[PDB]
């Protein structure tokens, strides 16, 4: 019992308590290509107490739905849609089997005393297979989910899928499943299997060839009914216009050609320092700091790899905050362009403990043999702080090379934490004890207290008075021309504190921008303009070094001020600010800061070291 | 078109490509009680290429399934079941509406050239509603999931649901949903809504009355096909015999009657000390430790409340490791019997800084006025360690009262961490500097290194030699009778290290059991048997105190040696060892250790303080 209907035609009729509508669609497959049937069903109006029930029977599948669809959300609201569409599964073919005959049965029924109205349209899909470097243009809906198929090529072993929306809204979920057919297109079971990502404007998924049996996969797009998870708020139709692009990945030569550059650019400094040095006349407090440094590192190297294993096991790519367009994977690590750029700290913090140790050896030898108290400058024994300076670079580099494996909220902002100490020591600038030893750990304690309290009684307005008092206390000791300069510096610090209180950009995230002014104040106390009535204190090598650290600090602020990701306000809003890669397709735009910060801090420390000349001969 | 069949009868027949089987069941509801229809369908044999498809149509629901069910699991295995059963949703009634007429349509069809065989049985449910303090006896299966209904009483505002299996296997999931009917009984969508727990032998769920609209809820039981998540391994039938019990919760009077006891039991010590004291003759290193103590606490009080909020938001009760039969909730906190028992540390660490400060004041006054160098015992100025002893109790109590909000793996075992320092100081026992200051932080560094390295090259065998060397080094300084005692102690320590290496009970969890021997060695060096040829050094008050700290250390080891939970080997195996509550239905069996450890450590420290008598008059 059937009617023998034909494909691509609009059918209408009346259903009742006894009348049932039967349709039978017969089609022949091919020994190649993929076909995909699609059923669209529309209801006229009303029907909120006696809906229409449609069942579709295949050889190895039965599907069923009611036409007046009713969703449900938070805060006791009810949405109702009146249009249903579905994409039936394919059957596939082989080269050893001929053409296949297939039958689809569609039954429509209702349970109403008077009747209902329905419209049926069953059509084949012409464009079902995505190709390499070809962009599509479809349109989704919260009651019309979509899926497509992709086949791996013979040479490509990895693919990046890029999905781009247009306006802002509504949110969606994208999934990557393997080639079977208990296919999951409903919203409540879309997260059961496969890599899935929430997206509101952008999405990027990285896939490999060795993890898929048969080298074919399904990309599934589903639209969220209520945009609550993405951070926003909130009947007739929603609609969405997406765009999907598949691109290949880089080869293996780039992984060598970039690491060779990033390990052959920091030996020219060694060669230069050697050349400059060997041309002359044509020729236990530290011990009690390692035990504290090995206390504040082991929770990081017990939490980070655990989080990485959790992300690499459960499937959810919503726990870490990477840059999803420039995250190259290697091995267990999923970001191998933010762990090889931190190799500058632990290699440029080793030229201090080859020069200042030689200077210590030479000065102690000169004290042992010659009379070092003749024509000297104010107790020449001055070291012991350079050894606690040139090891904080390594203890900042090792601590920075463990945060970029999973940026999250538990790890907080523990990357620019010891840099506050490295820029706020300001002890060796008081050259030529009681209030310094106590304030050494107290400075880092106050910095950590401010960092913790920045997130949580008018913190912005309360900090201006404390900053002004601290600036006045510092300028009282540092400092009439000197009094006028101290007053101008205190006024500038108060104006900067008032401007920061007026701004209040990103609360705890703005702690870096608020302590950059403190670092500038600490690094603007260069007294090189003392030559009004004093000695010369100027030489070509410190003049070149102060020119270099004046020039090379301007460039290192631009890449700081370009924001790429964000650790606040949902994990689906980081993807909007994502950017691509420059400089040989390996380095990011928040990865040329770890190359300039180290080589500016090293030159500033060298300026601090090599200064106070033209007095050893007096 | 129908046949007019009757309830509770076995029907059989043959289906084909053209023949379809229709059944129509008409039933009348009642103005009270709950009915529940249940459909059982059985297939004879074979049918792996042409299955049987069954659809059930109601007024506001359509359900559909194939009879030769096929599941799927990891490692490319395929299971097939031949029996299906389902429980249809109820329709419910009101007191303002009369009896309701309902019709169920059951259609059976196939797509086979020869035929298939099927058996249908549709029956009503007699026992559908659970009652208070009544235990049921049902039987589940991985292809037969179950659900029941419960209604809140008029006085009870909270309920504990206890589910108990029998043997070990197989695992299951239990869910608590609200009263609607898009009911979720399949395995892939059971975790969409509601509180759910994985269970293999035991489960306990706590529910409240203010969170459920209408005061009715659904308890859903579903059996897992593959027992992989619970930790185990791995066709005809599985089967499971459960048991469910609903019990009420305690009143509000217990929350007052226990806190009054647990704050009125620790003032009798104050009254006793006052009475003993006022009866006589009828009458800056510490400053540099607060800055380090406020460094190792803020990640805990940024991670713990975040984890608690995550558990209290997402629904998953599988991230923290509580005792699910003795976890009383109050407010945001879900365990208010492990945060009010840690109030003993921060209240019994305050009787030292009222007695030793008075002794310091009296001794300084006596030095200022009288000649304190007459008839004294070896430089009577001895304090400065009691002030670093009586504040580690508070810095262990505050650090212990933040781990019991969510025991997990990231928090590790950071509860008995400063107790290693508190028991391994052993500095003031060398009475009457160079190697002590260096070894102070080094002892805690070695303890933290051992704790970290215990989890991860024959650690058990390598530690015996290090322990023997450390024991020999300690006994060389501490210590012929003294040499024989030192040799016997070194031999006993080597035997204990060999026994611990032979045992190796729980690796990193066994670090507490392996350092308990070290604590016993440090607290067994009491030289009170020096009276062979020496002075008396014995008085009634230190004799009573050494008797008390000898007696009250035996009882505090039993409750340690009773294990209640475990932080390793899946989060569904902690529930097997769970126990109930003793001592006025509030305190646990791992909560009478925080009351005896403090009052034994305080008496041991008092023994250390008050000793060396009978020499102030000589």
């Amino acid at each position: 019992a059937a009617r023998g209907a034909d494909f691509d035609h609009v059918y209408s009729g009346v259903v009742n308590l006894s009348t049932e509508n039967i349709y039978s669609f017969n089609y022949t497959s091919q020994p190649d290509q993929v076909t995909a049937v699609r059923v669209y069903v529309n209801s006229s109006s009303e029907n909120l107490n006696y809906p229409v029930l449609v069942v579709v029977r295949q050889q190895k599948e039965v599907l069923s739905w009611q036409v007046p669809l009713l969703f449900q959300g938070l805060y006791q609201r009810s949405y109702n849609y009146q249009e249903v569409s579905r994409t039936l599964c394919p059957s596939e073919a082989t080269n050893e089997t001929g053409p296949l005959q297939q039958l689809i049965f569609v039954d429509v029924a209702s349970m109403a005393p008077l009747g209902a109205q329905y419209k049926l349209l069953v059509t084949k899909l012409k464009h079902f297979q995505l190709r390499t470097n070809v962009a599509f243009h479809f349109t989704a809906s919260p009651s019309q989910p979509q899926y497509f198929l992709y086949k791996f090529p013979k040479d490509v072993d990895s693919v990046i899928i890029k999905v781009v929306s247009e306006m802002a809204y509504p949110c969606s979920v994208v999934s990557v499943q393997n080639i079977m057919c208990p296919v999951y297109d409903l919203d409540h079971n879309v997260e059961f299997n496969g890599v899935y990502q929430s997206m509101t404007k952008k999405a990027a998924i990285t896939l490999q060839k060795k993890d898929f049996p048969g080298e074919q996969f399904f990309v599934v797009f589903v639209i969220k009914p209520e945009d609550y998870a993405c951070g926003g708020s909130f009947n007739l139709q929603r609609k969405k216009n997406l765009e999907v692009t598949i691109v290949p990945s880089i080869k293996e030569s780039v992984y060598v050609k970039s690491s060779l550059f990033s390990v052959f650019i920091f030996l020219s400094f060694y060669l230069g320092c050697l050349l400059v040095g060997f041309v002359h006349y044509l020729r236990i407090y530290f011990w009690n700091i390692i035990t504290i440094a090995v206390f504040y590192a082991l929770p990081v190297i017990q939490l980070v790899i655990t989080y990485q294993t959790v992300v690499n096991v459960t499937g959810n790519q919503d726990i870490c905050y990477y840059n999803f367009l420039c995250a190259h994977p290697l091995g267990v690590l999923s970001a191998f362009n933010n762990i090889l750029s931190n190799l500058g700290h632990v290699l440029l913090g080793f030229l201090f403990l080859l020069i200042v140790l030689r200077r210590d050896i030479l000065h102690r030898r000169a004290l042992e043999a010659k009379d070092i108290f003749a024509v000297e400058y104010g107790i020449p024994k001055h070291f012991g702080l350079f050894y606690a300076m040139g090891i904080a670079l390594m203890m900042e580099g090792v601590l920075s090379a463990c945060y970029h494996v999973c940026p999250n909220y538990s790890n907080f902002q523990f990357d620019t934490s010891f840099m506050y100490m490295i820029a706020g020591l300001c002890m060796l600038k008081l050259y030529q004890n009681a209030s310094a030893y106590s304030a050494y750990a107290s400075f880092a304690v106050v910095i950590m207290v401010t960092v913790l309290g920045v997130v949580f009684v008018w913190f912005w307005v309360i900090f201006s008075a404390i900053h002004v008092l601290a600036s006045l206390a510092l300028s009282t000791q540092i400092y009439m021309d000197r009094m006028v300069l101290l007053v101008v510096g205190n006024l500038v610090n108060w104006s900067f504190a008032l401007f920061g209180l007026i701004y209040r950009p990103r609360d705890f995230a703005s702690y870096m921008l608020g302590i950059f002014i403190c670092n500038l104040l600490l690094y603007l106390a260069f007294y090189i303009i003392m030559k009004l009535r004093s000695s010369e204190k100027v030489l070509p090598v410190p003049l070149f070094c102060i020119v270099a650290t004046a020039v090379m600090w301007a460039a290192a602020l631009y890449f700081f001020f370009q924001n790429l990701s964000s650790w606040e306000g949902t994990p689906a809003e980081s993807r909007e600010k994502n950017r691509e890669c420059i400089l040989l397709d390996f380095f990011d735009d928040h990865d040329i800061w770890h190359f300039l910060s180290a080589t500016a801090l090293f030159f500033s420390f060298l300026v601090l070291l090599t200064l106070d000349d033209d007095l050893d001969v007096v």
